[PDB]
């Protein structure tokens, strides 16, 4: 019993975190095989960030301008190249702690664990969701750039996020490990804002199934709904549309609890229109949307890595 | 910016998790140096659990009755002893992944990270607090026994909890790493129940200071309170009493934000009376009590967002 916001075990990623310094700027890098990946803005001074020409700034740097520290060991940079908004520093040593890994780009609503780092040292691990507006509500201070987000499927670490910046509302923006930003953001000190966000409907339904599995049923009702009627209600409360793919993905949880997906949708529709009436679900007075259907099955089944 | 329920990176503990089997029972063990620590109930059958005589059950076991698996490698058990509710299995190999560590017994309200494990393999990491009633609200299934709670301040892992059981309300009970239970619980299947739980007041105040540091002030008010008047109100909402030690502990956060501890107490009294009226504090519609004053200072910036 119990249901917690649970991150993947971070050990496989901790063994990849390094400190990258270029001039006065220090941030985190991800060391996989003989390459260290980090945000390309490590080469910028605060003035450069106003309007940077990254290729021009990079052409002025030599390998010795990048100091990479892995624990208390300096790695030798033997090459440097840029791929989108990520800088790739070739080093003379392959990381002996390199796990089985892949680079994956996730979709909004997908969750991942963030290993927050400062000066190449892991400080904490927390579970995030990629918001529908492509930001993450992370917890990051100055020096956290280069911290990564990941999932684990079996013994393979799928790296999906690298931290780049904080937007004025305190939310965060970053890229996949190929340097492509999530969302319409750019790596420059210019006016940028997170768009209006929406709730991840399939994730709320998954969390309602988790509540039922854990003995909370007060919100269940005798009603069902059509997918079209639910989606009209979802649009009204800034909830993401629920697709037939989402309904299919919720199939296992629906079969385990005996509550059809559209039956759970009728519970959610009532919760939106009426609220919780002083009640809580899994110790929350808000509908939680940062657990995917897979997260719920994994936690409630005890999957290990 | 931002404020998340954040666990310590679990790598240093993952490299210590092993599987311990005794007969038909399999659970997790913590391998540090040449010793594997695990709940002593690994020697019980389900039947033995009502009134087990652990001394009598253990004397009947030899070293070869304990199978310890670290990854795909069987460790050889060369000794066994019981310390309170923990079984200590001496093994012939020191764990090369043993981090700098210590054993610490924590007090209610303290927080820690839990690395939930099954069959010696880590499944997930989450943040917990030792409730005032000495239970923890974990996420644990059958086979999770032996999973540990810890803090990693500096490069030293302080192990503070080992999971032993789930109580009928779905909450969890365990011991420190010396095998002493937290709370009035026993490692028996006898009728046991968690006492009435209460909110960790000092932690709620710490979290209100985190909200102020992150720019949220809507809940502040022009009032202050005496410590005694605060406790008379707070106790009516099943909040733990706030002691002068708690007021002292909140001093740094009080100095950083410019809000005196008793002034923040008056804000808490008003929140208990009014609720949030559709508003949230740090993305929560309830008052959060699983962040200590130490956690807030570690997570938050040294500069308040005035
Ligand atoms: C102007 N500026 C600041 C430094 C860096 C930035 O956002 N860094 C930070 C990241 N995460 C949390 C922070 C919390 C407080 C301060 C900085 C934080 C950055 C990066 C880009 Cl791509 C563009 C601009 C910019
Ligand atoms: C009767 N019984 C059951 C097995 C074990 C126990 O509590 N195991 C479990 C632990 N954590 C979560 C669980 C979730 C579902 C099931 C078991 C769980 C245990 C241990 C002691 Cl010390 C006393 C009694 C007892
Ligand atoms: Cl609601
Ligand atoms: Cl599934
Ligand atoms: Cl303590």
């Amino acid at each position: 019993s119990g249901f917690r916001k649970m991150a993947f075990p971070s050990g496989k990623v901790e063994g990849c975190m390094v400190q990258v310094t270029c001039g006065t700027t220090t941030l985190n890098g991800l060391w996989l095989d003989d390459v260290v990946y980090c945000p390309r803005h490590v080469i910028c001074t605060s003035e450069d960030m106003l309007n940077p020409n990254y290729e021009d700034l990079l052409i002025r740097k030599s390998n010795h301008n990048f100091l990479v520290q892995a624990g208390n060991v300096q790695l030798r940079v033997i090459g440097h190249s840029m791929q989108n908004c990520v800088l790739k520093l070739k080093v003379d040593t392959a990381n002996p702690k390199t796990p089985k890994y892949k680079f994956v780009r996730i979709q909004p609503g997908q969750t991942f664990s963030v290993l927050a780092c400062y000066n190449g040292s892991p400080s904490g691990v927390y579970q995030c969701a990629m918001r529908p507006n492509f930001t993450i509500k992370g917890s990051f201070l100055n020096g956290s750039c280069g911290s990564v987000g990941f999932n684990i499927d079996y013994d393979c670490v799928s790296f999906c996020y690298m931290h780049h910046m904080e937007l004025p509302t305190g939310v965060h923006a970053g890229t996949d490990l190929e340097g492509n930003f999530y969302g319409p953001f750019v790596d420059r000190q210019t006016a940028q804002a997170a768009g209006t966000d929406t709730t991840i409907t399939v994730n709320v339904l998954a969390w309602l199934y988790a509540a039922v599995i854990n003995g909370d049923r007060w919100f269940l009702n005798r009603f069902t709904t059509t997918l079209n009627d639910f989606n009209l209600v979802a649009m009204k409360y800034n909830y993401e549309p629920l697709t037939q793919d989402h309904v299919d993905i919720l199939g296992p949880l629906s079969a385990q609890t005996g509550i059809a997906v559209l039956d759970m949708c009728a519970s959610l529709k009532e919760l939106l229109q009426n609220g919780m009436n002083g009640r809580t679900i899994l110790g929350s007075a808000l509908l939680e949307d940062e657990f995917t259907p897979f997260d719920v099955v994994r936690q409630c089944s005890g999957v290990t890595f």
